[PDB]
């Protein structure tokens, strides 16, 4: 939306960026004063404050300051301080707004004559930007629109300097035309480049010395942040005078800014007992209207909305803000929270409601303390589960929560809570329409196909998808129970070329790239309708889209829309949601009623209302919430007038702009003859004390004529069927419809049952209707959770407890929290087994492999595959052999002799060089640790006895490192106290010891791979002189 | 020799100096005695990469293999062979990507936009569930360690600026654990003071980072093999209803 | 099915039509019923590539592995894992190189010289002893 900026902000930007031949005087000569000003520091930074007399005024978006005695003119610094004494910090009432004077601007006094005061203004409209000039500027200009010279700079047009002199400066003093024309030219370029929508300088002063910008009022298109961030810097958008800025508002605004989802919050009365948390720009206004209609204006605490499928986390952060805000101070009659919404098109109701429920749980104490009662009404994707969790949190916390769904009228919960009631082209789509979807939106495509199938269409409505991040491929979808393939293209040109039958493109590009992809689409003549989904495209860019579309005859639906729906023919993306809603609202066959709305959520509420009151929807369009919709209310109303199948039209209008007046004009002109039912949302705005920007970017009344009240009155006077309020909309639709049946205008068609689609497996399990057995079973790690879990221990706890590699291995291999000495011993084993040179089988193979130019994994596994028998097997072999002997009860001497008889050598005994008097250091290191830390080492003791015997045969028949690790590991499993004998025995048997060697040695092998690569070693070929070739003859 | 030597350091000295697994890896992979914070960080990486459930390409393969009655080595390697591109490759990919971008001198915003134009996604950015306000604990554990013990983190600093940009598009476009390990490892090689730039760059290129993932995950994979054996799990055959047979005529 | 099907062709039909290993490879790799000269050529390639002694990177690794008392699969794969770049990669490399050169439209002399300038040797050219 367009947001007002401070005078200081505007002047700083102007001085920084304007480009003119005109010498602009007093550049950056302003000083800001607040109740916290350090005057010593202010004077040090602004010594010019003592150089001449000054002007002081508040900079708080207060209009007509001079007429309020709020401009102190031609004062010394002492005079300025005296002028501020009774004003700074003081309350002020300007119209129906009451606030405190806390922000003032001090600037040099500019002596000038009244004849040297000029008026300049630039403002945006659909058709371009108007430039206004008047030679009689100042605090007494009056009606500038009538008086001032005006000039329209077209959407992609340039401002001709000769036209400035010719049309605008007609009455300007001759000696000043050159300088004014230069300044205005520069000002216009500045306005464009920084995405302004309104820029007024009243007065602009021109003396013998040059140009002075005495006053500045402006609005910028805040949605252009992604463009202008660099130039704008940390731009601040002040609240209207009379309203305060709250940190909770800034927090929500920051969340809004960081996502495609819409998150809006404005505090009206922090002490109010009525709080809302409603989904949608449309519904939020309707709920606010209802609350105010029921006399709750004084107690309504906030205006806000959430929409555009926010996540559970975003909804949680939003809800916790509201809950914190409503538990600041107690109200004698307790408080109410209204959690409402339309039947959503695509927002996940379960995900969003789970976020709210989590916030309710976190604030249950304060909510109970503040006597809060909650009312819920919602429909949409997974709403059943959403409603269940709401009901459940009420039960568990004891907070009273009243939960309703699709069967309850949207606004009924308001009356309950307040105690009033007990608890271009005429045809766009056909049954033949084919579309290309820009973006990876598989869910929306499947929903369209489910609709196409129940509509009994011959073919799917989606011919192809365009997604630039992936290569060309086919994506699997369902046509009934049949699996089908839809092509996905990297380039739009390929999709168009291959699908000349496509005349529609549904653009799911984000706001950042929707402009360029829409402009790209319009280079393909085949495309006659484009739906633009994204919310937040700068207005200046949308105007360029409109210009091109109009000149190419392309109908644009959007931006900032869910799209629309033509029962029996075509559905734009998420419009109408899932099959349950398509079937419930009989959207699979057409009725006689056509509608147009700005709101997506409300369009699906209209589907519901119309299906219950009439023969159903013929065609519905959501034009979107932006200031300049690609196609307007009138554009669609005319199509409906010219569509014979349409017998009555429903228009859900809105505060902001003057579009609806075109309907009045069309009726008066006799162009519109079909009955039209219309209700404009936003009647609450009339009752608010300050200006309010609602959810929709375009929903803000800049003139009296743009209010919902004004439009509703005009429409009613023009002959449109206007209800008393939104509550009576259904009633009026039914009345018009019944009169049309009675007059034989409509002949309701006999209802035919539609094709049946199978339930997706996903939902079926969720509602527990089916059961499918798991083919797999795990017990060591769980990644599904909010945290990684290793054998029952969360990853943070693993680190907090300083488990280390050894500890993690205890968890993943054994599912045990091992003693710290056991962990350390495991790490010790991995260290002694890390490597043993390049000569051994595995290292050799890894090296050959790395030299054969292979990758790390291939080289490592090539060497790992040698592990097992003759190489690396001894640890397991020794452990098994000694364990068997020990457990058999044979004494070490009996064992030694038994082995000799059986013709077997003892595994883990012997060394090529290490003697009994010349020990293996790896054995020493480990033996010493084991003896010092293990509670018992019975098998090691037995093995050392066997070593005593063997070393008395030959001195090198020592217990080697494989034997030492083997028996110590058995002693560890058996005597660390974490394992039963059965468990210890099982782990040895399944080869946990082989795991130790493999894991340990993998370090050495990866080391060798890296080494060969760094040593730049060439391909190996074994020498022929080392090979005996003994071939046949 | 009379003693085992790891990159000039005897095995007893390795133990005496309390090198640990991290320290040993320092000698065998890089032939350097790394600062103790660097050793501890390596050990930390090997711990966060240890496992991530049985659903992942590699784990699944190891399980199938174990269930098909094979040995530890066969089962482990069958799984390890999936590691490389779309599985576990992200650490290397992220490190390489960010290192290039940083060193090119482009600012994070220029980098973000360059990728978008080139039609490439940023490696090491994004998560299916973790938001900017709902963090990945593995990322926290490591990020916090590094911030506390790394003297300089220029590339991490750069990556966190890129994270600042991406998360302000969609909140789940966070710097994931593969991106966090990737850039931190680069910062370690470059700023621990044990490597020349040339050396640090060579090690990244020859895929020392792939080694980290492979070595780390080998623990989880062996874990799974043992688990399946202990769970006395039968031979797997994939169900026909999960296979679309699109044969010629 | 009631019969094994290879790329749309039943196993009995495969034998009846005397497809051979080349023919079967045609179905399973390409899903094509190749001309009989093409089948025979494939079989021929598989025969000339069967072995080249125990000195080569792969054979050596299999041997080491077999000698380290491992199984057929482990021994075979340990060797296969060397295939790919400096060992056995030349077929792909040569095909790709020449196909690029040909399709680029450069004449053989231009190609020969392009490689020399680029400091690259031609894949599939050269022999240690054969003249
Ligand atoms: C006798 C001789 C030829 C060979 O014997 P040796 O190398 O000491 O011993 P061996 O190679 O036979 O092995 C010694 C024992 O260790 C055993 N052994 C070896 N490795 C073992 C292991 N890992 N686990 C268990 N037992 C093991 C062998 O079974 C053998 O047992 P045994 O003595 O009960 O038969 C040798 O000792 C010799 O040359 N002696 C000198 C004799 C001399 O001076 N001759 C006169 C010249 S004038
Ligand atoms: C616009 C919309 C349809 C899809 O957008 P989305 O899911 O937020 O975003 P995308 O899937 O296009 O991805 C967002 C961005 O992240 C980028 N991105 C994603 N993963 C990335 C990664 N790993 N590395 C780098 N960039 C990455 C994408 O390139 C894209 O960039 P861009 O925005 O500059 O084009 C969606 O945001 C939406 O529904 N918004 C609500 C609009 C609305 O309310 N409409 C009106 C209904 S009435
Ligand atoms: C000149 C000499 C020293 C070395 O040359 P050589 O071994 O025949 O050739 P090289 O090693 O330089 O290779 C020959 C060419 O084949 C090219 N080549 C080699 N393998 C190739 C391949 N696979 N693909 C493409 N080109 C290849 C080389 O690039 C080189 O190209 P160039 O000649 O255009 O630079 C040698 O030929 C010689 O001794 N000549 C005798 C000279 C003499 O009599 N001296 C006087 C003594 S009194
Ligand atoms: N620096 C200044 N030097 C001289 N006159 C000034 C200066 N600032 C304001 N004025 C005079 O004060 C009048 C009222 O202030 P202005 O900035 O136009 O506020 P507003 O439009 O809210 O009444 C101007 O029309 C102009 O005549
Ligand atoms: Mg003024
Ligand atoms: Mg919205």
């Amino acid at each position: 939306s367009a947001k007002a900026i401070s005078e200081q902000t505007g002047k700083e930007l102007l001085y920084k960026f304007i480009c003119t031949t005109s010498a602009i005087q007093n550049r950056f000569k302003y000083a800001r004063v607040t109740p916290d000003t350090d005057w010593a520091r202010l004077l040090q930074d602004h010594p010019w404050l003592l150089s001449q007399n000054l002007v002081v005024k508040p900079d708080q978006l207060i209009k007509r300051r001079g007429k309020l005695g709020l401009v102190g003119v031609n004062l010394t610094l002492d005079g300025v301080k005296s002028w501020l004494k009774p004003r700074l910090g003081q309350e002020a009432t300007v119209g129906k707004a009451t606030g405190f004077l806390k922000n003032f601007l001090i600037e040099p006094f500019v002596p000038h004559s009244q004849a040297e005061e000029f008026y300049v203004c630039i403002y945006a409209t659909r058709e371009g930007d108007y430039v206004l000039f008047h030679h009689e500027g100042g605090v007494d200009v009056g009606d500038v629109d009538a008086k001032a010279q005006k000039l329209l700079v077209g959407v992609d047009e340039k401002l001709n300097p000769e036209d400035i002199k010719k049309h605008l400066l007609v009455h300007a003093p001759e000696d000043k035309k050159e300088i004014l024309a230069s300044f205005i030219s520069g000002l216009f370029n500045f306005y464009e480049d920084l995405y302004f929508t309104y820029l007024e300088i009243n007065p602009l002063v021109v003396t013998k010395d040059g140009v002075y910008v005495l006053d500045l009022a402006a609005k910028v298109d805040a949605t252009a942040d992604y463009i202008c961030k660099v130039k704008w810097g940390d731009i601040e958008f002040p609240p209207p005078f009379g309203r305060e800025a709250y940190p909770e508002e800034a927090y929500i605004a920051d969340l809004d800014a960081k996502s495609g989802a819409s998150l809006k919050l404005t505090l009206l009365n922090p002490k109010g007992r009525i709080w809302t948390m409603v989904a949608g720009g449309g519904a939020s206004v309707v709920y606010s209207d209802t609350i105010c209609d029921l006399g709750g204006v004084n107690e309504l605490a906030n205006y806000g909305e959430y929409s555009g499928a926010p996540s559970e986390q975003q909804t949680y952060d939003y809800a916790k803000t509201i809950l914190s805000l409503m538990t600041r101070e107690k109200h004698p009659d307790g408080k109410i929270l209204i959690i409402g919404g339309s039947i959503a098109n695509f927002t996940n109701v379960a995900a969003t409601f789970k976020g709210i429920v989590r916030a309710i749980r976190d604030y249950q104490g304060p909510l109970k303390e503040h006597e809060v009662t909650i009312f819920v009404r919602r429909g949409g994707p997974n709403y059943q589960e959403g409603l269940r969790v709401m009901g459940e949190v009420g039960k568990t916390t004891g907070i009273p929560i009243h939960v309703f769904g699709t069967e309850t009228h949207m606004t009924a919960i308001v009356g309950m809570a307040l105690g009033h009631r007990p608890i271009k082209s005429t045809t766009l789509f056909s049954r033949h329409t084919k579309a290309i979807v820009w973006g990876m939106q598989t869910r929306a495509v499947q929903g369209m196909l489910d609709f196409d199938y129940v509509c009994s269409r011959d073919e799917p409505s989606v011919a192809a998808m365009v997604y630039p991040f992936t290569g060309d491929h086919k994506q699997k979808f369902y046509w009934g129970h049949k699996e089908i393939l839809i092509p996905v293209f990297k380039n739009m040109a390929d999709a168009m070329r291959k699908h000349p039958e496509v005349d529609v493109l549904i653009n799911f590009a984000s706001l950042r790239s929707a402009y360029d992809s829409t402009m790209e689409t319009m280079n393909y003549a085949q495309i006659r309708t484009i739906a633009i989904i994204a919310e937040g495209i700068p207005e200046a860019l949308t105007r360029k889209l409109i210009k091109k579309a109009d000149q190419k005859g392309v109908t644009i639906i959007g931006p900032a829309t869910v799209g629309g729906i033509k029962p029996g023919c075509f559905k734009i993306g998420n419009t109408g949601g899932m099959l349950d809603n398509i079937l419930a609202s009989k959207l699979y066959r057409p009725g006689s009623v056509a509608y147009v709305s700005r709101s997506g959520g409300m369009s699906n509420e209209l589907n519901n209302i119309i299906s219950r009151t009439t023969d159903g929807v013929y065609e519905g369009v959501a034009i979107g919430g932006d200031r300049y919709p690609g196609s307007t209310f009138m554009d669609h109303v005319l199509r409906y007038q010219d569509t014979p199948g349409v017998k009555m039209i429903v228009v859900l209008g809105e505060i902001g702009g003057t579009e609806e007046y075109k309907i009045c004009r069309g009726i008066k002109e006799g162009r519109l003859t079909k009955p039209i039912v219309c209700w404009c949302i936003g009647t609450c705005a009339t009752m608010f004390s300050s200006e309010v920007q609602f959810g929709h970017a375009g929903a803000c009344a800049n003139q009296a004529s743009e209010t919902a009240v004004a439009k509703n009155q005009a429409l009613k006077e023009a002959g449109v069927f206007v209800p008393r309020s939104f509550d009576e909309l259904g009633e009026i639709i039914q009345s018009v419809y019944e009169d049309l049946v009675a007059n034989g205008v409509i002949v309701p068609a006999q209802e035919v049952p539609p094709p049946t689609v199978p339930m997706d497996y996903s939902w079926a399990r969720e509602l527990g209707l089916i059961r499918k057995p798991a083919s797999f079973m795990t017990s060591i790690c769980d990644e599904r959770g909010q945290e990684l879990i290793y054998a029952g221990m969360p990853i943070t706890e693993v680190f907090k407890e300083e488990m280390g590699i050894g500890g993690v291995l205890g968890l993943l291999w054994f599912q045990k929290r091992l003693p710290k000495y056991s962990c350390q011993f495991i790490e010790m084993c991995l260290m002694v087994t890390a490597d043993h040179g390049p000569a051994v089988s595995g290292a050799h193979n890894t090296i050959i492999c790395a030299r054969a130019g292979k990758d790390l994994v291939s080289s490592l596994t090539s060497g790992l595959l040698t592990i097992g028998d003759r190489f690396g097997g001894a640890l397991d072999a020794a452990a098994k052999m000694f364990s068997k002997a020990f457990d058999s009860g044979i004494i070490p001497m009996e064992f030694v002799n038994k082995m000799k008889k059986e013709g077997k050598l003892i595994m883990g005994i012997g060394h090529r060089v290490k003697s009994i008097n010349n020990p293996d250091m790896r054995v020493q290191i480990l033996k010493d640790y084991v003896r010092q830390h293990f509670p018992a080492t019975p098998l090691l003791d037995y093995a050392l006895e066997v070593e005593k015997i063997t070393t008395s045969k030959k001195p090198n028949l020592i217990l080697n490192v494989d034997g030492l690790i083997g028996v110590a590991f058995v002693d560890m499993l058996r005597n660390c106290g974490s394992f039963t004998r059965e468990e210890a025995d099982e782990y040895i048997d399944i080869g946990a010891l082989n795991g130790i060697f493999v894991l340990g040695r993998s370090m050495g092998f990866i080391g060798h791979y890296l080494d060969q690569k760094r040593l730049k070693q060439g391909l190996y070929r074994h020498p022929w002189d080392d090979i005996s070739y003994v071939l046949p003859e």
